């Protein structure tokens, strides 16, 4: 007979840990990001094989967008080339572009390392080099890596502010990441201030595991995911957010697969009555604002059909 | 021997309302919006202490962006600030940039309500006022709020057309929102024509419960819920949706969390060989298209599974 | 006692086929494109009754925008307009905008199919036409349908790599698209290569069933479905992705829902002191990636739970 109880205590023990008693339904969510910091840019590159200073001062409106998607942007190095326009103009000098004369290369050939349509001709590029040249903007990027320092490595001090509304349509229950009557001077920890959704980007790399400077190098995709473990019933109730960080980006590191997050950005003008762009190969952090959750509310036919698979249970229980 | 046919009562009320024999999936969705609507602009505004004309008229390619990530923008207010460019000025006068000497503020200084670096240096403003430069765009923007008119207050009459398709993936069945052979003529009403999905914006503020005018003197987020609750069986089919409005908004009203909706826009061009930029506060209204349901099709296992649930029960309830 | 066994078989049956033995949580999912491909513009087309050359190189930095809201846009057609500028200018030559004398349009007056603000004024337009001048953007862009030949045709050889991180957070299982130690040079096929994430658009195409040139001639939206079923537990786990495609355009082909997908860009600039913007109109494809799928694990409850709800089941079985 001890088993009898046994059992029943085991049913209880399941009904209030599982919660089977309530109904769960999933989570609407609207999020809204404001982020803050300017970055003084000082620092010395080269272009071309010449020495370029690169100084200038970084507002909010100089190295992000808008939010789109759940996601934001955060610009942290840049490859700026100016004066492109359409042409002819000889290819970067390599392995898959050299060429020593015009047989080396085809009309019409399209590689996947080039940016232009090649034509078939070999032309001297610099000192004594040949490659066949192609037609699109020129001159042709020069193909370089990063800058070893990152340029806007202040960005790791920027602040970002994000809002978020959760609604459980199904039920009558609406609410918000920032309650009423809450400080809104925070800086995000994770045992000291757990609740102010006020988050340092270098924070986040830190309690994620990864160092800012090295991921800004090359860019990279990082995750904030809000998670939402709502009790909606009126004896027990509480609806609180739960902030985690994790890096989305796959570390390839290998060429083949493009590591990092990098992009081209491009900007048309007209200069002596002659159409031109600038490019700038964009190396940022995407951010991620992945919101998930559920509520969960007391209903009796929830309670009655879990009430009904465990009587069975427990009338064999007693008759074995 | 009448609860015995009480409990069965109750056991296909269950059944039928609960709708326990059905498989229920979740939704994909995929939003296409266009927005249609002219504005003409025509107000006075006061910038630097002089008065100034803002005449003009707005297309669809001036106050708007194409749909990204289930949500448009609609652009209703904007202070413009043209002709900066990088190098030093003094900050605007207040509270924390005042001083009456150099010592007031230290080189290298940054403070959240400014968008410069400090260089410590109390120069003179205007009138006998001294504030102590900065390095930044210059000159350094006004702080002001919108004005009192809303620039874009036509914004109200604008007309979007929202086209809905869903698909259940694990069934066989994908939908649209605008069947075949249905007036295209509409304006969205809560009773004379709910199905068509021209919505006005001035309409959606009013079922909402705000007013377009002070909400679009400094922005705010909406969200347009379209409910899906299908019933896929061949006896009993229909998959329609449902709209609803609501306010995503937090309406802080307090200037520490940037009540309502902006952010800062950036134009860089060349004149007489500098570079220069121009800066566009723009506030506006993000419209959500928050589109959730689900879809229930006859499933044999779980008629089952809750058949034998409730066997247990009602043999319970008779033996009790 | 045949039926005993019988009523046996189908329990073990719908518990292993249904696995009624694992809890099922939604998936969490972060997607990362990368389009490449170049395309030689080079066609003829007729503007305000003159013959005109297009042509040029476009690279990835000219026909599309980076990732946002888990979509990208591939421009595959355009109508270019420039020199516009605030003013006065009669309407394009049509039934609703035509007029004998001034008393035909009223000023002030609104209409859909015009993109300025009505004065009143019934000026001759060309050849003895007159129309009544509207106050907006000149010379109003010509009403003329997209080029019959598709200008960036080649957009069909343009190939994308696709990279999806899913986490199922209740469960301590995340993972990726592209597995460590395979290939990345690849051409998605449904038999030879089901697992390379390398996408051909015209292939893509060639699999939902259109043709990639008329869809190209006035746009579209397609969507690429990764599908998950995975299964956690250790005797049997299998985490991979199943990809499909299908067109999400609904195909209205009436000029009164608008057809295909196409949007209006604008570019600012001055010229001799004078503020004036050219408009794009773009026709293109919006490619959507509609990530979905579900991750079972074992858990002692649901089993409990299910084999006490089929215990009275099998119970009345061997009663019956
Ligand atoms: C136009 C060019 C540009 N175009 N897009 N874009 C962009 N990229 C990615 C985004 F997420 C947002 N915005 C930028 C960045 C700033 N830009 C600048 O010229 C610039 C501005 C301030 C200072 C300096 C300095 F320090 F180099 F002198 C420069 Cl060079
Ligand atoms: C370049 C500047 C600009 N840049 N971005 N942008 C923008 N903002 C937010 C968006 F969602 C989309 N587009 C705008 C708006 C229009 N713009 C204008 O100059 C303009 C155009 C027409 C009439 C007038 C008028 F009435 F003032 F004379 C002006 Cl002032
Ligand atoms: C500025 C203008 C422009 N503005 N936005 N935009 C755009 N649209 C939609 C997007 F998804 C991304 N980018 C474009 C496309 C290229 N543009 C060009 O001028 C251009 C560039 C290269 C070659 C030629 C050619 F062949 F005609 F000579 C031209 Cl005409
Ligand atoms: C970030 O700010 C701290 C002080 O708040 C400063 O010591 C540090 O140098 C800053 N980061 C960078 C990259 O300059
Ligand atoms: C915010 O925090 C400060 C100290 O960090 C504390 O003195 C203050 O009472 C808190 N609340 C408000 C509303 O400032
Ligand atoms: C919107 O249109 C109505 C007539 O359709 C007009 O009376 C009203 O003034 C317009 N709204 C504004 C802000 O002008
Ligand atoms: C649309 O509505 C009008 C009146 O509002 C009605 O006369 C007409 O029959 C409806 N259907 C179509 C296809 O126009
Ligand atoms: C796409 O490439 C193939 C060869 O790879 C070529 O035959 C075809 O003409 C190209 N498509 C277009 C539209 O030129
Ligand atoms: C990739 O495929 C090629 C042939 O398509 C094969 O020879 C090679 O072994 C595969 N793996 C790698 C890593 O190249």
């Amino acid at each position: 007979w001890i088993f009898h109880a046994l059992v029943f205590s085991y049913i209880s023990f399941a009904l209030i840990s599982d919660k089977r008693y309530q109904k769960k339904e999933p989570l609407i969510s609207s999020v809204h990001t404001k982020v803050k910091g300017i970055a003084e840019v000082k620092a010395e590159i080269l272009e071309n094989g010449m020495k370029k200073m690169v100084s200038g001062v970084f507002d909010t409106a100089d190295y992000t967008f808008p939010l789109q998607g759940n996601s934001f942007f955060v610009m942290t190095n840049f490859i700026k080339t100016e004066g492109q326009q359409q042409g002819l103009c000889p290819d970067f000098p390599t392995a898959r572009t050299i060429c020593s004369s015009d047989r080396g290369c085809k009309k019409g050939r399209m590689d996947p390392q080039s940016k232009g349509i090649q034509t078939g001709r070999c032309v001297v590029y610099k000192e004594r080099l040949k490659t066949c040249e192609v037609s699109a903007w020129c001159p042709i990027e020069e193909v370089k890596d990063a800058p070893r320092p990152a340029l806007l490595n202040s960005a790791e001090n920027f602040t970002v502010l994000i809002k978020n509304n959760i609604d459980f349509p199904g039920h009558n229950y609406t609410t918000r990441n920032i309650l009423p009557g809450v400080n809104i001077t925070c800086t995000f920890h994770k045992t000291q201030n757990p609740q102010c959704p006020i988050f340092r980007l270098g924070d986040i790399f830190q309690e994620t595991g990864d160092s800012f400077s090295d991921v800004a190098i090359q860019g990279g995709i990082m995750g904030i995911e809000i998670y939402w473990d709502c009790n909606l019933d009126g004896w027990f109730h509480h609806c609180r957010p739960k902030y985690s960080f994790r890096r989305l980006d796959d570390k390839t590191t290998s060429e083949s697969l493009y590591p990092g997050y990098n992009f081209r950005y491009a900007k048309y003008y007209k200069e002596n009555n002659v159409e031109k762009r600038t490019l700038i190969k964009v190396f940022g952090i995407r951010f991620d604002i992945l919101v998930f959750g559920t509520g969960g509310k007391f209903n009796v036919i929830q309670l009655a059909v879990y009430i009904g698979s465990v009587i069975s249970y427990f009338g064999l229980a007693t008759v074995f």
